[PDB]
This record gives C-alpha cells, structure tokens and sequence, in this order.
C-alpha cells in the first residue's frame, strides 16, 4: 500500500429535518447512513483507511443546536455538541451532522481543513442535497479529506478534473482521491499524524 493502515471511527447525526424529510423512519435513515458509510469506506480504500460507523444519532424529536444558513457557523455550534454530549455517549474520531438545511451560498458541506481527531474541529456538515446515495457520500468524503489536511485539487499539481476534492462536484463525480489529494494526506500524517487514527476499533 502507499501508506499505512488508519482508522477513523465516524459518529454520524441526522437532523431533525432530515429525519422529517424521511418520513421521520428510523429504519429508512439507518439504512440510508449505512449506505454513505460504505461509500465513504470505498472511497478511502486507496488510503488504506478502514471506515467504521461508532454512532448514530437521529434527532427525532428536535435539533439540539441551531442548524442554519450559514454552514460554517453550523459547524462551530456541532463542534461545541459533538464535544460536549456525543464524545460523552461514545468515543469517536471525527462526527458529520447530516441535514436537509438550504446552507447559504449554494453550500452542500463544509468542514475545518486538517483538524482530525480534534475534540471540537474534527467534523463536517453535509446537506443531503440528492436523492442519490453516492452524490451525498462523495460530498461527505471530500469534507472528511479537507478534515485530513487536503485542499482542492489544482491542475498544475495533479491532473484529475472530477477527483473528490476537485473545487466543484460534477454528475461525473469520480469515487478516486487525484495525486494532489494524496500528497496533502502524506503530508498530514508525516507532519500531524494525529494519534486517533491510530487505534483500530
């Protein structure tokens, strides 16, 4: 392999208006978290990182922070919960709250750029902006890259035009992680290699 065996377990958390938009069943969600998870597991076996889902979380009663427009403030209020209440239920190494929230500026994801492991910065929010499976997942992978200290890519660095951190999705989306990806992710572990990674479930 070109790099060594990690592991990041996910705690995944479905809002509340995404478990609304699913016809608040729990079963339908379940299935359709697990469905991303095995994507994002896919995508990530070039890395050599085995994807696990620690935890699911569906709020289906009522969202415990403010899931708004803007998706970067988002991000802040699910840091301080995930830090606060989820790590508290069941460790993890990075959290995704999943939502059906029209983000501002036509955003489906955001995440803090190489801050995996961390108790407040290793998570993301993703929009579940379509009704297929890999479209959401590859966006929650391209933020879980960003997590593990990847830009976009860049065309004088690397050549793949629909990799996973291209600057933009595409209905090509590729499932492939371009060499610029891979080079930012060697660059983390030999520069950051953050100890949860480390540790097999």
């Amino acid at each position: 392999q070109r790099f060594p065996q990690r592991y990041i377990e996910l705690a995944i958390v479905v809002d509340h208006g995404m478990y609304t938009k699913y016809s608040s069943n729990f079963k339908k969600i379940r299935k359709r978290v697990h469905q991303m998870v095995s994507n994002i597991n896919e995508m990530c076996r070039p890395l050599n990182i085995a994807i696990t889902l620690a935890l699911l979380d569906v709020w289906s009663e009522k969202d415990f922070i403010t899931v708004q427009a803007d998706a970067p403030t988002t991000a802040g209020l699910f840091g301080d919960w995930r830090e606060r209440v989820l790590l508290k239920k069941k460790n993890h190494d990075h959290a995704q709250l999943l939502t059906d929230t029209n983000f501002a500026r036509n955003t489906i994801g955001w995440a803090y750029v190489g801050r995996m492991c961390d108790e407040k910065y290793s998570v993301a929010v993703v929009k579940d902006h379509s009704s297929k499976v890999f479209m959401v997942a590859v966006t929650m992978t391209h933020e879980l890259g960003h997590n593990l200290g990847m830009e976009h890519d860049d065309k004088d660095k690397c050549k793949c035009d629909t990799c996973i951190m291209s600057a933009v999705i595409s209905d090509k989306q590729s499932k492939l992680f371009s060499d610029c990806s891979k080079d930012y992710y060697q660059t983390f572990l030999t520069n950051d290699n953050p100890q949860c990674i480390l540790n097999a479930p």
